[PDB]
């Protein structure tokens, strides 16, 4: 997933995630933009943090930022996130977050062309995408937050196995059930994979859209 609709409604975010927006974020989110992500609490009133969608290795030096910025790190394959330099620190320290979204978009190529497809929950509730967060220093030495969505294989998912170009492994982000939100945000690195499961396809609605 490299495109999603950010949850911006304050009341909606409070009801479902017990958090409120900090800064304004683009309703139409794309990689490398500054988006919002939610972390464990602790002013008892969660606040979504702002960060770059697309993780940057925390040890990156200023002379390597440009190079690191161009890599595709808005999604992280869960299978190797514990090992790769970009995500290892975040995974090891269990820096977990939830990206709140009203919907996510995935391309459908069955028509012979890229047709955007919008996915939403059948119950009308927002999606809580499982991810990792970390910090990196910009050229001025100022720490900046960044986040990425954890993905799992979807070659056998009843819904997502039909999306994306043919000829490449099929991937899907992890939509967390509401009852797992809090546990996910405080889970130790050893329990991480327990949450990276396929969200029930029968709970999602797919619709082709015109951007």
């Amino acid at each position: 997933c490299s495109h999603y609709q950010a949850l911006k409604d304050q009341e909606r975010m409070r009801k479902y995630f017990a958090a409120h927006p900090s800064a304004e974020v683009p309703a139409d989110m794309w990689p490398r933009y500054m988006g919002a992500f939610i972390r464990r609490p602790l002013v008892p009133e969660r606040e979504a943090a702002t960060g770059r969608w697309g993780m940057i290795p925390p040890g990156t030096r200023p002379e390597k930022l440009a190079e690191a910025s161009k890599k595709n790190t808005s999604n992280a394959r869960s299978e190797t996130a514990h090992q790769l330099w970009t995500f290892r620190n975040a995974w090891a320290k269990a820096q977990h977050c939830i990206i709140p979204a009203d919907a996510i978009y995935e391309p459908d190529w069955r028509s012979g062309k890229a047709v955007p497809t919008r996915f939403t929950r059948a119950d009308g509730a927002p999606l809580g995408i499982a991810g990792l967060w970390d910090r990196y220093r910009n050229a001025a030495g100022e720490w900046i937050d960044s986040y990425t969505m954890l993905t799992i294989n979807a070659d056998d998912d009843p819904l997502f196995r039909d999306y994306h170009q043919a000829g490449k492994e099929k991937r899907m982000v992890v939509i967390l059930p509401d009852g797992a939100y809090g546990d996910w945000l405080t889970a130790p690195a050893t329990d991480t994979r327990d949450f990276l499961l396929p969200y029930p396809a029968d709970r999602l609605v797919a619709a082709a859209v015109k951007l």
